[PDB]
């Protein structure tokens, strides 16, 4: 698939928004998973003992760690599809280390659309969202086929 340079300036231009507080979206959007998707926690031993949304707020490894998820992915969406570089050691990380299927990856999109669409309403109407989801679309056939050569089923 290709972006138009529209639908990426609609990407870009709430993801400004979201880098001004990258810590506080990293932390809603990972318990957002966690919460929605609670199977998906038990991939990570560091955070699998957290057992309320409550102990996940005042956990700060949490928030380090969403921090990090978002720093890379906006690496990834600021290449306006020439991501092929970044994607490399993502994919590999993710298919052979931590074993992240394919699946798992819809439902960190599905957080990440979740929390722009409550925390910026005016800049997430429907053809930014239509964008946003168009782009991690992109981001998430791209994965997998990088699984597919890694050898890993999503
Ligand atoms: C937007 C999609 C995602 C991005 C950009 C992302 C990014 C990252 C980055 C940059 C790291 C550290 C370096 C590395 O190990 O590769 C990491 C580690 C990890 N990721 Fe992801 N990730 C994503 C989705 C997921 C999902 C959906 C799961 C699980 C359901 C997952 C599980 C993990 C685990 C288990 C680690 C190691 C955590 C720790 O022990 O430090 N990732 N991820």
């Amino acid at each position: 698939m290709v972006l138009s340079e529209g639908e990426w300036q609609l990407v870009l231009h709430v993801w400004a928004k979201v880098e001004a507080d990258v810590a506080g979206h990293g932390q809603d959007i990972v318990i957002r998973l966690f919460k929605s998707h609670p199977e998906t926690l038990e991939k990570f031993d560091r955070f699998k003992h957290l057992k309320t949304e409550a102990e996940m707020k005042a956990s700060e490894d949490l928030k380090k760690h969403g921090v990090t998820v978002l720093t890379a992915l906006g690496a990834i969406l600021k290449k306006k599809g020439h991501h092929e570089a970044e994607l490399k050691p993502l994919a590999q990380s993710h298919a052979t280390k931590h074993k992240i299927p394919i699946k798992y990856l819809e439902f960190i999109s599905e957080a990440i659309i979740h929390v722009l669409h409550s925390r910026h309403p005016g800049n997430f109407g429907a053809d930014a969202q239509g964008a946003m989801n168009k782009a991690l679309e992109l981001f998430r056939k791209d994965i997998a086929a990088k699984y597919k050569e890694l050898g890993y089923q999503g």
